[PDB]
């Protein structure tokens, strides 16, 4: 193995096929390290109003919370299809049962959005359409609640997370093992799940001891890091039907999921 | 290799120190459940309990068990104290995070290990000296006929990675050194020692199980049901406290949830 790199290299270039805006580009514009197009920055309501008059956004179908709330839906659901179809280049994927496909993915999608929202993310906000805009922190805090904390926890993440310092090479791999948990509920055929993921796991491991020689210690505190990840998701959870508190019904059944 | 060596040392010392500070390990406990030791008794019904009581363990059944558990407790708290005191580090923290640190962590690591006198039918009681079936317990009046299961729940899916004690030793000293318990002080000495204490574990799960890393994974995800068990738990006692009003919560679990 000589086979673990084969199958990182190939996590790799899947990856950056499948996710348009990948970290690199990310970090390159939150620094500004190229700039060469400075963001449009949103750090309140007129600022907002102005960028979606530049911009246009494709999500806007009347208050600035419900707004905001409604772009995330739209992304979200952007980027289930882009995980959907990353997910079918892992090696093994397409072969297991279909009822484990969509498990996997139904189950695993949350987790997978909120590591790679942290690539979007530093301590002060996080890049928004497409990394054409950047929305602050503090404007995403001083919302109405109980949409103040909405964004909050994925920062909280998103900063410990950074600290990881992981390129896209490393995050291809970890999303990898994301997908492939045999813990989801109502599973068939667990088996093939597990030996796909031991083989990722693998993967990352060697992964981890080249991409980063100075450190032993990455794996298991990134092995940490998904439990931090399924906790995010199962306290967003309580903050999310806890937003049934709202009203449509066509638009209601595209964002059911 | 030397850092493996470290590794090895660090294990066998919270093993050693695991052994010292629990008297009822897993290996006993499955001693006995699975027929070295004597066999207990089993209750299973109001009689059995009745007899049981002679044979031998204001008197309300659910209320009875509800204070056995709070007793044990108030125990396990005292034993896993002694146990982080035994942590590397753990002593050298400052102490407002040592409070913090063994307050969040009593619960996980208590269910953790409660897990290792479960099986699908039921616990060890009294020391290893009784077996309460699952059913028994699920029979109990409301609320307290649903305080039992969510552990159950947790202890079958935990114990079907098979553990042993070196394995537990490692994991609740992990359990116990969080960096993401509400109010601490210093992070980064807590999250210095938890970096040494995964590696340590990752190894000592290489050293004793196949798929190593996967069990690895396995076994750090397990803190989700844990926490999970835990807010069902505080949800729970809410209630009891606001319908039972005559019951003493002991003053130890009461500076725990203070605040919680
Ligand atoms: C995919 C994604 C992106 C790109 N952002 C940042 C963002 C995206 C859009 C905008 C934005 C805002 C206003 C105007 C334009 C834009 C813009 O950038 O286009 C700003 C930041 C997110 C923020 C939160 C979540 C999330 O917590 N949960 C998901 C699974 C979910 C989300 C929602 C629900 N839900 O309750 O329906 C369930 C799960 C997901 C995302
Ligand atoms: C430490 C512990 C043990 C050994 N058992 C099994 C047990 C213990 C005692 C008995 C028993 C029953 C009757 C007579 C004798 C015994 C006996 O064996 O001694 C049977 C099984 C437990 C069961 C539940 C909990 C729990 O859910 N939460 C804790 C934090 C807590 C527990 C309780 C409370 N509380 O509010 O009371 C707060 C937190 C903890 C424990």
């Amino acid at each position: 193995s000589a086979d673990l790199r084969a199958l990182a290299k190939h996590l790799y270039d899947s990856y950056i096929k499948s996710f348009p805006l990948t970290k690199a580009k990310a970090r390159a514009i939150l620094t500004g390290k190229t700039t060469d197009k400075s963001p449009f920055v949103i750090y309140d309501m007129n600022s907002l109003m102005m960028g979606e008059d530049k911009i246009k956004f494709k999500h806007i179908t009347k208050e600035v919370a419900i707004r905001i709330f409604q772009g995330c839906q739209f992304r979200s659901v952007e980027a289930v299809q882009e995980i959907t179809e990353y997910a079918k280049s892992i090696p093994g994927f397409v072969n297991l049962d279909l009822n484990d496909q969509v498990t996997l993915l139904k189950y695993g999608v949350h987790e997978i959005i909120y590591t790679m929202l942290a690539s979007l993310m530093n301590k002060d906000g996080v890049l928004i359409s497409e990394g054409q805009g950047f929305m602050t922190r503090e404007f995403l805090k001083s919302l109405r609640k109980p949409f103040g904390d909405f964004m909050e926890p994925k920062f909280e993440f998103a900063v410990k997370f950074n600290a990881l310092e992981l390129d896209d090479s490393d995050l291809a791999i970890f999303i990898a093992v994301i997908i492939l948990s045999g813990d989801r509920p109502g599973l068939l055929n667990v088996k093939p799940i597990e030996d796909i993921q031991d083989n990722l796991l693998q993967a990352l491991e060697l992964q981890l001891k080249l991409n980063h020689p100075e450190s032993s210690q990455l794996f298991a505190k990134l092995l940490q890091k998904m439990t931090d990840l399924r906790q995010i998701v199962t306290e967003h959870v309580q903050l999310l039907q806890v937003i049934k508190k709202t009203e449509h019904p066509l638009l209601q059944e595209i964002y059911k999921d």
